[PDB]
């Protein structure tokens, strides 16, 4: 097997600054070439390292030749280091951002946020990683040699044509269940192997699928810890044998690498509508873990962090959003499950009756206080990863039941399939409305035909 990539781990130069170049290139997958793009480099893109409480600037220069934007996923920054408009980037263009960093540690990631095409310029390739740290984590000994003993592992599906480029087409059925792929990718490889040394090792996990849910486990059922969600680290280390993983969401977990017994990280098959499942529906592999005779230093502590208690309901704000599609996508999605009119599709999905606009945010948000979102999807069945820019936020509700205990922390994704979602949300930074934040479905095509609102804080 080929080793896994690791991308680089970026920090500030000498004159603070961090320099990110969109750029189109070529890579290679089962033998043969394709077209992709990606952050310094051909494919995907650095992880972006950041330290709390301090500011870095941040260079981008878009050498492709359309428009793109760079979001921050997870980041809690003013609305203007996305931008609006101003957040565009023509070819050839520059654009700076400062990047003041005031939130727990964590791993956040970031992509392009092109209005209708963040679905294709993400399968084309771009995406990057952010590793925020603090003071608090770094007395913990966790695991934290980057590319030995803590390894990002960015697990796509991608659709690759007989001439091997990326077929990547937002009709009117993606537009429903998404795109979809029969190549699953690990940091851009086919199946890589990793050699991993005695000891815990941990995996910085992102689900950067366009629309697919991901639910990983071991080949030998070893279980994993959960120290991290997508804001960070959890009170306790939570253990697992299989971890559901959204559109977007992360988790940090330490898996035990206790002998020469080399094993495999696997996606197991997620249920489509609640649906079973055959024996023919196998566990895929995502990357193989090598052991060797280094013993490594990482530790798991009985104690990870301190998570502040739900403040109380009384009091806060009620915000409720409801998730509409068409009706004719969703009938159209499930004949493919077993498998008219003029109808544009561009701004089929949405929000409170509402697809997205532009220049048109539904509302504004308190800032510095907890309000209650309540994000339903009650008339349609497909599942819906709801998003919310600016915060990350605890899950009060998912879908219809109080979160999962490693769900319970720092979110900033929450699960929405049929059902109603709560969650509490505290904006600490202001977004005017020539750059405010988005709360979205994170199933890009979604996301692409309308399921996206903007509001100001
Ligand atoms: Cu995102
Ligand atoms: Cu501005
Ligand atoms: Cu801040
Ligand atoms: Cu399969
Ligand atoms: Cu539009
Ligand atoms: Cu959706
Ligand atoms: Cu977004």
């Amino acid at each position: 097997r080929p080793t896994l990539p690791i991308p680089d781990l970026l920090t500030t130069d000498a004159r603070n600054r961090i320099q990110l170049t969109i750029g189109a290139g070529q890579s290679t997958f089962g033998g043969k070439t394709a077209t992709t793009w990606g952050y310094n480099g051909n494919l995907l893109g650095p992880a972006v390292k950041l330290q709390r409480g301090k500011a870095v600037t941040v260079d981008i220069y878009n050498q492709l030749t359309e428009e793109t934007t760079l979001h921050w996923h997870g980041l809690e920054v003013p609305g203007e280091v996305d931008g609006g408009p101003q957040g565009i980037i023509p070819p050839g263009g520059k654009r700076s951002v400062t990047l003041n960093v005031d939130q727990p540690a964590a791993t956040c990631w970031f992509h392009p946020h092109q209005h209708g095409k963040t679905g294709r310029q993400v399968a084309m390739g771009l995406a990057g990683l952010v590793v925020i740290e603090d003071d608090e984590i770094l007395k913990l000994m966790l695991p934290k040699q980057w590319g030995i003993d803590d390894v990002p592992v960015i697990v796509q599906d991608k659709k690759f044509s007989a001439d091997g480029q990326i077929d990547y087409q937002l009709d009117v059925m993606t537009a429903a269940v998404g795109w979809f792929g029969d190549t699953l990718l690990t940091n851009g490889a086919i199946y890589p192997q990793h050699a991993a040394p005695r000891g815990w090792l941990r995996l910085r996990l992102l689900n950067g699928c366009n629309a697919r849910s991901l639910n990983f486990a071991t080949s030998d059922n070893r279980p994993l810890y959960v120290i991290a969600s997508d804001g960070g680290l959890l009170p306790e280390p939570v253990k697992v044998s299989e971890l559901p993983v959204l559109m977007g969401e992360r988790f940090e977990v330490l898996v035990e690498v206790n002998d020469n017994k080399p094993f495999d990280l696997v996606t197991l098959p997620v249920s489509q509508m609640k649906m079973a499942i055959a024996p023919f529906d196998k566990p895929h592999p995502v990357m193989r873990i090598q052991p060797i005779a280094i013993s490594a230093s990482g530790a798991l502590p009985d104690t990870l962090s301190s998570l502040p208690a739900l403040p109380s309901l009384e009091g806060l704000t009620v915000r409720k959003l409801q998730l509409s599609m068409d009706p004719m996508l969703d009938m159209m999605g499930m004949q493919m499950l077993m498998e008219g009119g003029k109808f544009d599709f561009h701004h089929a999905n949405k929000i409170n009756g509402q697809a997205f606009d532009m220049n048109k945010p539904m509302f504004a948000a308190a800032k510095g206080q907890y309000e209650r979102w309540v994000i339903s999807g009650v008339g349609d069945m497909m599942l819906h990863p709801f998003h919310i820019h600016g915060t990350q936020f605890r899950i009060l509700s998912e879908n219809g039941k109080p979160p999962a205990a490693h769900r319970a922390g720092w979110k900033d994704t929450v699960k929405v399939e049929g059902n109603v979602s709560e969650v509490l949300v505290k904006f600490n930074h202001d977004a005017p409305k020539e750059h405010a934040y988005m709360a979205h479905c994170h199933l890009l095509e979604h996301e692409d035909t309308g399921m996206m609102l903007g509001f100001t804080v």
